[PDB]
């Protein structure tokens, strides 16, 4: 893993919490903005194993749609994981703050990138387990980078909830939820339904309705991510292929799925 000397790192502002430390925005020299997760004094053996194991896995990833590791500080305390910094932040907050500001093609392009990152992870035998818009970072080119900030019933496939079966096919279910989050500009999946109500609805066959202004092809694809039978879901290769063909022939996205009105306004 690229070892960074502590003299090259300056922590500026706290931006989150780690499992045994804080997460900071800072600068890296040898300047470049970075995010920094620390492992403070007193960490346990298991925490050190997990922290350095995470750095080791991240160092193996080299893909346009996966967060990039700048390096690690393991020879000095506190230990640190240092990544590139993504100015637009997490995707869920980004879309909620930019409601209605993007074209359908831009939104579908974000999904194509997330799917490409997930295809890479699945091919590398890495099961994400927490794919959601809150774990996807956005850069100033609108490129989405799959990440994992730590701790999701509403995003999780039935088999993963029921018997802890987490696979790339349960990640596909989660990706379908992410597609819905993107197309709705960050709407909470299932709205005010409780966790138990969500699972009951899913087991009874109900699924999230189409977002407003949503291409028919995109809704059909998210629906197939939500098949109860894990083996019937698309693989990420299938998802990337479909999204790539839709974007290439963008008139395909002009056909919209019918939106079910919740409110009726009658005027002359
Ligand atoms: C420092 C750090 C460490 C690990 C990760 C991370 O994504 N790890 C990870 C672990 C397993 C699989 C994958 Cl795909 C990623 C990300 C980051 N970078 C971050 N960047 C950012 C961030 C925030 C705003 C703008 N740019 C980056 N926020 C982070 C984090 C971590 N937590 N939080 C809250």
């Amino acid at each position: 893993t690229t070892e960074i000397h502590p003299s090259c790192v300056t922590r500026q502002k706290v931006i989150g919490a780690g499992e045994f430390g804080e997460v900071y925005k800072g600068m890296l020299k040898t300047e470049v903005p970075v995010a920094i997760k620390t492992l403070k004094a007193g960490y346990t053996e298991k925490q050190r194993v997990d922290f350095l194991g995470e750095a080791g896995i991240m160092g193996q990833f080299s893909h346009h749609n996966i967060i990039r590791l700048e390096g690690v500080i393991s020879k000095y305390k506190p230990m640190m994981i240092i990544t590139e910094y993504m100015e637009n932040g997490a995707l869920d907050k980004f879309l909620r703050e930019k409601d209605g500001e993007f074209s359908v093609l831009q939104l579908v392009g974000m999904l194509r990138g997330i799917a490409a990152g997930m295809k890479y992870l699945a091919n590398m035998n890495y099961v994400h387990r927490d794919l959601a818009a809150r774990n996807i970072l956005v850069n100033s080119n609108l490129v989405c980078k799959v990440s994992d900030f730590g701790l999701p019933i509403r995003w999780t496939a039935p088999e993963a909830i029921s018997y802890r079966k987490f696979t790339s096919a349960s990640d596909v279910w989660s990706f379908g939820i992410v597609m819905w989050e993107v197309m709705t500009y960050g709407e909470r999946p299932y709205w005010e339904l409780s966790n138990h109500e969500v699972m009951k609805a899913i087991n009874d066959g109900f699924r999230l309705p189409t977002p407003m202004d949503c291409p028919s092809a995109i809704y059909q694809l998210m629906m197939q991510c939500w098949q109860q039978e894990r083996a019937r879901r698309p693989k990420f290769a299938d998802i990337v292929s479909i999204l790539d063909k839709l974007i290439r022939a963008p008139d395909s996205l002009k056909t919209l799925a019918d939106f079910d009105p919740r409110v009726s306004i009658r005027l002359p």
